[PDB]
């Protein structure tokens, strides 16, 4: 290093600070993109330049070329994170910051591009490994093993103490992604913030909001800008048919958020999936995190763009 700040042109150093950010086609940018967001995030202090390039060369290498579940969303999901982190300056702990983009670049690692019920079905070995959060064991467990590779230890100056605290914060926050955990989390959370218990002192506390974080930052697609929204849904559902597909052939008529047949019910499904994940989702984050309200906003404005899908008004 030290005095090899990465820049970025206007457009991105500008744009990257909101929460609606789209990080761009060009491939080779997302390295120094993350990189920029960790300096600013957490400081070019906190990692070896020459060991967080390496790591992050290592993460790459590791996602698949699968349509949705790819290096593009690790880097996009880790994007909103950086706008939370940036937007509640002062809420957060120097190994929070340093350990939560990590865990975000990471949180896919080695995906397939199928859901924990496919892997049980097919009686993968994973699911042997893993009886739940099957795909979210994986990853962490990815993560530990390139943590692990020569010259990718950017937790090296930690002390022994830090350094298990910050594995169990990436650990939690990537099993976090299981949104099957998602709806109990922000149920709890919803009673502790309306009953005034909620305390970010206690650590079970601490640990439930970072859990909400990551399914917002994971769900980040539905606060874009419409055309990002949209075009990102495409994605999620070439992935999902593909799954749907191997259903038929194991003999198992898919859901029909999986079913290709079924895509004329892509617009009333997307309403459901607002209605009952991704605005709560946002609405409780908010209210934790008011600064966060632009993701619940951008999400309202997505909903709203599936109302007129269906009343034919595009
Ligand atoms: C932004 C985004 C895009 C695509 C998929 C997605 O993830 C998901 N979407 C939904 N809902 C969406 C859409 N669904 C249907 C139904 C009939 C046909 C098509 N889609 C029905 C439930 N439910 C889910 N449960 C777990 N994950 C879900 C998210
Ligand atoms: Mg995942
Ligand atoms: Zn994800």
């Amino acid at each position: 290093q030290g005095l090899m700040q990465f820049t970025l042109p206007v457009r991105l150093c500008k744009e990257i600070e909101l929460f609606h950010f789209d990080i761009g086609p060009f491939e080779n940018m997302w390295p120094g993109i993350f990189v920029y967001m960790v300096h600013r995030s957490c400081g070019t202090s906190c990692f070896e330049l020459e060991k967080l390039c390496r790591f992050i060369m290592s993460v790459k290498k590791n996602y698949r070329r699968v349509p949705y579940h790819n290096w593009k969303h690790a880097v996009t999901v880790a994007h909103c994170m950086y706008a939370i982190l940036q937007n509640n300056h002062t809420l957060f702990t120097d190994l929070e910051r340093k350990g939560l983009l990590i865990a975000c670049l990471c949180h896919d690692l080695d995906h397939r591009g199928f859901s924990n019920s496919y892997l049980q079905k097919f009686d993968h070995p994973l699911a042997a490994l893993y009886s739940t959060s099957t795909m979210e064991q994986h990853h962490f467990s990815q993560t530990v093993s390139i943590l692990q590779l020569e010259g990718h230890n950017i937790f090296s100056t930690l002390s022994s103490s830090e350094y298990e605290q910050v594995l169990e914060i990436i650990r939690k926050a990537i099993i976090a992604t299981d949104l099957a955990l998602y709806f109990g989390n922000r149920k709890q959370l919803e009673e502790m913030y309306q009953t005034g218990s909620l305390n970010l002192n206690n650590q079970s506390h601490r640990d439930r909001v970072i859990g909400l974080m990551m399914t917002a930052c994971d769900l980040c697609s539905v606060t874009k800008l419409w055309p990002v929204t949209k075009l990102t849904a495409n994605d999620i559902y070439a992935e999902f048919w593909a799954e749907g597909d191997e259903m038929k052939k194991l003999g198992i008529q898919p859901i029909p958020m999986m079913d290709r047949d079924k895509k004329d019910e892509v617009p009333q499904g997307q309403l459901g999936f607002y209605n009952a994940v991704a605005i709560p989702c946002y609405t409780t984050l908010t209210q934790i995190l008011p600064p966060t309200e632009p993701l619940l906003k951008a999400c309202r404005d997505n909903l709203s763009q599936w109302e007129k899908v269906i009343r034919g008004e595009e």
